[PDB]
């Protein structure tokens, strides 16, 4: 399949992040304004006045020079959550600096495209976008609504947790603006479950 992509970190509670979005062994954890999980799935959101952020801990990192895991929010042509909250998918870039690498990364959230496959990946200081749950949890973070920051050593006044996923970004990422990729849903890979804590009832299906 083909899709394309955008970059953000909005500190919000994932969609995934609830039960009842899919056959899931247990939702994605959700973090506390400290970046520590939460036992509380049905907590109230960062974006919605509440305690439930996102937690630092789901960013990007790379595995080797071709391959890196990340999250994003995810939306799908003609699809619903029920059917991509906690799935994974192998991407591979087609255009960009980073073309020809790959990417495996896992749905914890939805975006709000209709009609179009479209993966917003989890960066932080990729840019706050449509809602800022940053603001509350901890003052904020630097950089445009959309896209965030511009330079690496922006990333030096961010929160600890949420450095290395910033700098990933101009490391591996070589900072790519939205590039395109193709993808394949596979099974999760156990170190991304292993940050959520989220695996689908139907992933050994896949390999
Ligand atoms: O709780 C209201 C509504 O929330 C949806 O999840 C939120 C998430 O909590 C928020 O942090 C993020 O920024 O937006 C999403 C979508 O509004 C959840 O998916 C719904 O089931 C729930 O009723």
């Amino acid at each position: 399949a083909n899709g394309q992509s955008t970059r953000y970190w909005d500190c919000c509670k994932p969609s995934c992040g609830w039960r009842g979005k899919g056959p899931v062994n247990q939702p994605v954890y959700s973090c506390d304004a400290n970046f520590q999980r939460i036992h509380d799935f049905d907590a109230v959101s960062g974006c919605e006045g509440g305690p439930a952020f996102s937690c630092a801990d789901h960013s990007p990192w790379a595995i080797n020079d071709n391959l890196s895991y990340g999250f994003a929010a995810t939306a799908l042509s003609g699809q619903t959550e029920e059917s991509w909250c906690c799935a994974c998918y192998a991407l591979t870039f087609t255009s960009g600096p980073v073309a020809g690498k790959t990417m495996v990364v896992q749905s914890t959230s939805t975006g709000g495209d209709l009609g179009s496959n479209h993966f917003d990946l989890n960066i932080p200081g990729g840019g706050v976008g449509l809602f800022d749950g940053c603001t509350p949890q901890f003052g904020g973070l630097p950089g445009a609504r959309y896209g965030g920051i511009s330079s690496r050593q922006e990333c030096d006044s961010f929160p600890e947790p949420l450095k290395p996923g910033c700098q990933w970004r101009f490391d591996w990422f070589q900072n790519a603006d939205n590039p395109s990729f193709t993808f394949e849903r596979v099974q999760c890979p156990e170190e991304l479950v292993a940050r959520t804590g989220c695996r689908r009832h139907d992933d050994g299906g896949f390999a």
